[PDB]
């Protein structure tokens, strides 16, 4: 669901930031990194806790490129895609 993946994105980006939702969202197409913080550490947390929420494996290599919030959210999508689990419209 395009809605429902959205929101838990945000909501993950939001925790290991801690940031506010609706600035991450405000956000959605800042750079993850000096642009604010986020490191590899954070990036590798943001893939492991999406890896629970919607029940996915990420091969964990792409941090380098978890690089925004709407990167992140286009990821999760693409990853859904593979498992049979998204409804896109
Ligand atoms: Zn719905
Ligand atoms: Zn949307
Ligand atoms: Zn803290
Ligand atoms: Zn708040
Ligand atoms: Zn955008
Ligand atoms: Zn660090
Ligand atoms: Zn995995």
């Amino acid at each position: 669901d395009d809605e429902e993946i959205e929101k838990g994105v945000t909501s993950i980006v939001a925790e290991v930031t801690e940031l506010d939702e609706k600035e991450i969202w405000e956000k959605r197409d800042a750079n993850f990194f000096q642009d604010l913080e986020i490191d590899s550490l954070l990036a590798l947390e943001i893939l492991a806790l999406i890896e629970k929420k919607f029940k996915v494996q990420i091969p964990e290599e792409k941090l380098v490129d978890i690089t925004s919030l709407s990167a992140t959210i286009g990821l999760t999508k693409s990853v859904l895609a593979e498992s049979g689990k998204l409804e896109h419209h």
